[PDB]
């Protein structure tokens, strides 16, 4: 049995102009390959194919390898690869929120497409029909929680935030939190996390909504209270401290917040509270006050009777129809892969994800516990971030903050199989997600006009093959005129976004487009095509 093969994984997606695919042979001196139906071309062991070369992004490449054994049996193996294109997207930030790190982008987004939430009455009932994708104020990714960066921590329950949605009405501020669990796909041998034991309500784990009502106030996370005898004490964080120290860390804030909704994954924490940073420290920052906190905890776990009109309901389920994240086994992660387009990004729904794998929290915070009304939300706006923990320190946030992963691959002091992110000091520096209205000093970074350009067939087609040059416009103003070029010469200049090129002779060609929109903005792309 003779056959051609590649060590390159089948259905690899690549963001580069090409993927240098290594060809090998078993029990044959020679073989042949066909790329996008090209005329068969001889290959010896070690030869390579520039899969995707000359092609437009978001196209499939088919590679067929042909071998004949001594027996005369003819063998064919067909691989498929995906060349991907991702447009840049508009971002914005305001210096007045105290942020020192730009919002994370790529698969992450803060207020994507300027979504600031909607005026809508939500039912806190675990039914997701109240929500839709247009209400997302913070987009995260799946499988970027700290355990993924350890050699073998996939046995540990995930703390994997996916998306945060918001609404408001006359009475309440509403949130939907989606959490993902991709353990079933990436690491099924780690049964504990690929089971009902992954449910976030298995135990009482702190969760937070960090809010900015007055954008000028900076609360570092430090807390102040008085004992029964009136003596003043301080803690570096509202929660997780004993004798004025945080032995297992916590989450602090550079980005401006003044309100902290401290609740729990089980809704069994009777001490759940809305803290206000109402006391100025010597450094001009504000401290969360134990003495003025608004109780929002249950009287009885069984009754789920939260105080002061706070509502929370959790369930299995998924609202998003796509779950984007990196599909890789334990030991095949890279420092910062969550911010890198070269990573093995998938929609996990294409890899066997089920709605029932995910978890949802619906939340109502009464406006009268935040000292605001609907007019304030729609005129001034507020800022929000969701924080997940596994007891003390942050693990994942929406919007996502790089302090969640800066020590992800270091060992947990009590159990070195798991992540130091469970016990370290995090500090938030990215913008909060805006609700209702943008800060007045907002600067918009508009995504410039760009094109996705290339051939409908892989480089290496035969002379006389009709090749369709294709162009796609992103962030264009009005109608676009496409000037298609071969070897620097204009072959077509018109409104039409495709052009048939039939090369008569062999050679290396440059193919290009120059696109001009209705305001004279220019986008260009030049690629190589070999005949
Ligand atoms: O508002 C106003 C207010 O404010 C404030 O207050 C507040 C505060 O502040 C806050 O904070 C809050 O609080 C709250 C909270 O939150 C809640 O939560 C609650 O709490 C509480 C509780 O409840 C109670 O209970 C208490 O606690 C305590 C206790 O009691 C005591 O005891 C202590 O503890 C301790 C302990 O004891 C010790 O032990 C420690 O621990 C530790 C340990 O040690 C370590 O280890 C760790 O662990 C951990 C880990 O890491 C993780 O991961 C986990 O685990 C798990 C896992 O994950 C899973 O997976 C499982 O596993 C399993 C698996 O899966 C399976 O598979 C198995 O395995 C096995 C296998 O199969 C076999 O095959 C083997 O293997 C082997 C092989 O064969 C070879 O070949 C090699 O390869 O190797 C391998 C390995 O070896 O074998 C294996 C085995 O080994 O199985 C397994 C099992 O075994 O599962 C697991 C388990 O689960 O988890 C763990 C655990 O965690 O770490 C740890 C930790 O660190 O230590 C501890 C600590 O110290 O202590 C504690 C503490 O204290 O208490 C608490 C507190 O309190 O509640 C609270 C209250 O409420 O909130 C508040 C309010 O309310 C202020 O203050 C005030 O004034 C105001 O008013
Ligand atoms: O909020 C304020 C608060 O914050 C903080 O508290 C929080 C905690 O920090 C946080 O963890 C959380 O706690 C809750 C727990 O999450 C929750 O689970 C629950 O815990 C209960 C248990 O439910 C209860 O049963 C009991 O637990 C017992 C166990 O039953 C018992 O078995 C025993 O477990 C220990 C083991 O005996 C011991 O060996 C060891 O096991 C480790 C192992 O050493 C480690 O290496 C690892 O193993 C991995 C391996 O590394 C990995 O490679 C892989 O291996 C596979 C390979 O990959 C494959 O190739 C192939 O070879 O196969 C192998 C497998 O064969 O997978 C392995 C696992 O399969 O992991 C092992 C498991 O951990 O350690 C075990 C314990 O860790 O003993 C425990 C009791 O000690 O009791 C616990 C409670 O104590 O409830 C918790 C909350 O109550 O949330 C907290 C919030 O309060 C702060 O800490 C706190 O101070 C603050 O106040
Ligand atoms: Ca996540
Ligand atoms: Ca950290
Ligand atoms: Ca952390
Ligand atoms: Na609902």
């Amino acid at each position: 049995h003779a056959y051609g093969y590649t060590l390159t994984a089948n259905n690899t997606a690549f963001s580069t102009e090409s993927l240098d695919v290594k060809l090998a042979l078993k029990n044959a001196d020679k073989g042949y390959y066909s790329v996008d139906g090209s005329a068969k071309k001889e290959f010896a062991n070690g030869d390579s194919v520039k899969v995707g070369e000359g092609k437009i992004g978001n196209s499939k490449v088919t590679l067929t390898l042909y071998a004949t054994g001594a027996d005369g049996v003819e063998t064919e193996q067909t691989y498929t690869f995906k060349k991907t294109f991702t447009a840049s997207k508009t971002t914005f930030s305001a210096k007045s929120d105290g942020h020192t790190t730009a919002p994370e982008s790529g698969y992450y987004g803060t207020n994507p497409e300027m979504q600031l939430g909607k005026h809508k009455t939500i039912s806190v009932d675990g039914d997701l029909s109240d929500w839709d994708s247009s209400m997302i104020i913070a987009q995260g990714v799946a499988n970027d929680d700290p355990r993924v960066y350890m050699p073998s921590s996939m046995h540990e329950q995930p703390w994997d935030a996916y998306a945060l949605y918001s609404a408001w009405d006359d009475d309440n501020l509403y949130f939907l939190l989606e959490m993902a669990n991709t353990t079933y796909i990436t690491s099924p041998e780690d049964n504990f996390a690929a089971s009902n034991e992954a449910r976030p309500w298995r135990n009482s784990i702190p969760m937070y909504l960090a809010l900015s009502i007055d954008p000028a106030k900076q609360a570092t996370g430090k807390a102040v209270g008085t004992n029964k005898d009136g003596s003043v004490y301080t803690n570096p964080f509202v929660w997780g401290c004993t004798n004025g120290t945080a032995k297992d860390g916590g989450t602090g804030f550079t980005t401006h917040i003044d309100t902290l909704v401290a609740f729990d994954s089980n809704n069994s924490n009777g001490g759940a509270s809305i803290f206000k940073a109402d006391t100025q420290d010597t450094d001009g920052t504000y401290m969360f006050n134990y003495d003025t906190r608004i109780p929002i905890g249950v009287t009885s776990f069984q009754a789920q009777d939260n105080k002061n009109g706070f509502k929370i309901k959790y369930a299995n389920g998924t609202k998003s129809t796509s779950i984007f994240g990196i599909n890789a086994p334990k030991g095949s992660r890279v420092m910062g892969d969550n911010l890198d387009m070269n990573s093995n990004w998938v929609d996990f729904f294409d890899e066997g994800y089920k709605n029932s794998y995910g978890y949802v929290y619906e939340i109502a915070v009464p406006l009268n516990t935040l000292g605001i009304d609907r007019s304030y939300i729609e005129t001034q706006g507020i800022g929000a971030m969701q924080i997940l923990t596994y007891g003390t320190s942050g693990m994942d946030t929406l919007p996502h903050d790089p302090s969640m992963l800066d020590q992800a691959n270091l060992e947990y002091s009590y159990d070195p199989s798991t992540s130091h992110e469970k016990e370290d000091i995090d500090n938030i520096t990215v913008p909060l997600a805006r609700i209702g209205a943008l800060l007045p000093d907002t600067e918009v970074n508009e995504a410039p006009f760009e094109v996705n350009f290339g051939a409908n067939l892989n480089s290496g087609q035969s002379a006389g093959t009709p090749i369709t040059l294709l162009a796609e416009s992103y962030h264009a103003t009005g109608d676009v005129t496409y000037s298609f070029t071969v070897n620097g010469e204009t072959v077509q200049n018109s409104n039409t976004d495709s052009c048939v090129w039939t090369p008569s002779a062999d050679g290396t060609y440059s193919i290009g487009v120059v696109a001009v929109d209705a305001n004279g903005n220019k986008a260009e792309s030049t690629k190589t095509f070999v005949v």
